């Protein structure tokens, strides 16, 4: 499959009881693969969780991704970047993110 859908396949691998959302425990798991600060991870989560329901759904999980991805690219988060990823088409462009599993 060289045109897998890795967000999507890192969203089912990180929702381990299947409920179709992303709980904290849930991102707190999985997220410990990602070589990121606890600090960092931190402000992706609350960024994420838009409602502040504790629960990420399909895209702001994505958005997490995204937002991993440029921390893994080792830019700081500035809001202009946040923005970008989450609220116009450059989030398009951003891969998924390393994660060891
Ligand atoms: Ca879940
Ligand atoms: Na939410």
């Amino acid at each position: 499959n060289p045109n897998m859908d890795q967000f999507e396949a890192y969203f089912k691998r990180a929702d381990l009881d299947g409920d179709g959302r992303i709980s904290g425990a849930e991102a707190v798991g999985f997220f410990q693969g990602s070589g990121l600060s606890k600090q960092v991870l931190a402000q992706i989560w609350s960024l994420s969780d838009r409602s502040h329901s504790g629960f990420l759904d399909r895209q702001n999980f994505y958005n997490s991704l995204r937002l991993v991805t440029v921390a893994q690219s080792k830019r700081d988060l500035t809001p202009e970047i946040v923005n970008a990823a989450l609220n116009t088409p450059a989030a398009a462009k951003i891969p998924p993110p390393k994660i060891n599993l």
